[PDB]
């Protein structure tokens, strides 16, 4: 009699306490489990985008490796040209200072002079490449400006 | 005699000139190469970043995908524990409900609720997995529960 | 006449010469252009995947943190009741050593050696979490371990 | 006296056991934090790196963007003045296939044909922007080209 009454209300009790105990447990068990989950998914997108990079970066460094050798490669000619002319333009300057008597001739060399002062000209703000060109004809004016 | 003053004349013009010229092309020139080359070496230090970066999200990734296949397991265990616990519980429960006489030990049932409790209120605020091993108890008393 | 016909076979020829030097002037530009357009696509790709790795690196890196701080402060804790129960046993056992009398309760003795027993023998893989709670048993019994 | 032996030979077996329990839990604590701790340098070295990449490619960025910007401004206005050309090259021969008598002078036709030729065979493997200046000789051609 009251000790059914008592039964049923101690199962009653037991029942909402395991049910309050499996939701926490299990609440807690997943959020644990989700907070795994996030951070491995957030290192995974990491790792696709560190791959994504380096693949993106083996294509950029391709790129800009050839470009620095091609400018080093026509750095270095034009520099070579450069010392020539200048080689052959202080012997002739040398020559002038050392003779008493003409050395050049006069029409060639003002030439010469106003094309140097346009090409230096040209060189203030477009590339150093589009000056190579010219630099021939200095080489050939500096040939045929002795008298000879 | 004033041929040759104007020979050296010009010549000094050109000089000057062509030296003003050939510093600005080498620097011109200079400059260029610079930025590609400084362009390629950030290129390059991004590149080994990102490898270096890859190598330690290879590790960064095992250790995350081992803690979460870890938790996953163990939490499916205790779910599955969980499961068990809450069938036998609903059995007894409605055993009770059912029958009009006595079903449980009441010693067994207030022992049972109060450990439930206990564990129900250690689990708000330390891990899910602290309390697996108490889940062996409270089977047992599940097991004794009925008048048997 | 005959120079009209000459006129129109060089116009022809300047026409076609003209037309293939437009279309391989148009084509170089196009092509260095695509290249530039390209490696400036590929290092857009890269900023933008090392932007997003970023992100998810600062993710990573809050959770390994707090990750690590909780295991060192747990580790911290379960280390100083470890040497609290060491500093106890140790007292204990000298005393037996030095007194020719009985010190301890036999049976609290060897419950508490079958306790570390099992303890140490459920420590070979789990946590070691999962054994702080044992810690305070083991406390405990070495409190009421001495004849007293 | 044997009661006193067999407490010693249990504070011994005790000894022994809590030493080893101490050792294990000791050991396992200190590698879980190991693996947690060396988990979290390598998450901040990746994280560093990703810092020092997007810093790098910031700087590449704006490198190539510049110069993709510098390629298509000079493609566009050399677009511009080959069709300039084109319209009035058109124009000549339409005129040249339209009236039955002279339109051209055939010397400045001829040297012009060439010239395309020159700079059409130039343009095989160095830049386009090198043809740029020559572009203006054409127009001027183009333009003493008809009887007038």
């Amino acid at each position: 009699i009251r000790a059914k009454s008592r039964e049923v209300e101690l199962t009653q009790q037991f029942l909402n306490e395991f049910n309050a105990f499996k939701a926490q447990l299990e609440k807690h068990s997943s959020e644990e489990l989700a907070s795994a989950l996030k951070a491995n998914e957030q290192a995974l997108l990491a790792k696709q985008s560190n791959e994504v990079a380096l693949l993106s970066m083996k294509q950029v460094e391709e790129f800009t490796k050839i470009l620095s050798e091609k400018l080093d490669q026509e750095r270095q000619g034009r520099l070579s040209k450069l010392e020539a002319l200048n080689g052959s333009v202080q012997e002739l300057a040398e020559a002038v200072d050392q003779v008493d008597t003409l050395v050049m001739k006069s029409e060639v060399l003002s030439q010469l002079s106003l094309l140097t002062t346009l090409l230096k000209n040209k060189l203030h703000a477009e590339s150093s490449v589009k000056i190579d060109s010219e630099l021939a004809r200095l080489k050939t004016l500096c040939d045929i400006l002795p008298l000879e």
